[PDB]
């Protein structure tokens, strides 16, 4: 079991890349409802396509959302 993106980075379970390149992950907030996040960056060192504004990487978004909206 070793899935990779259209480039070559191994993404973990839950993450997903669309044909457009934007990544997609899912997490649960302190409300118990399912919530999905989007990002043109998998890690903080990635770079968004020319013309696209900066975005929070999933690893950074997941850490901040789960560590903040879940103590």
């Amino acid at each position: 079991e070793k899935r990779r993106d259209n480039r070559g980075r191994i993404l973990k379970t839950g993450e997903s890349q669309r044909k457009d390149g934007r990544y997609l992950y899912k997490y649960i907030d302190s409300f118990g409802e399912p919530q999905f996040v989007y990002s043109w960056k998998l890690v903080a060192t990635d770079r968004v396509p020319a013309g696209k504004r900066d975005c929070i990487s999933l690893r950074e978004k997941i850490a901040e959302l789960q560590k903040d909206i879940h103590d």
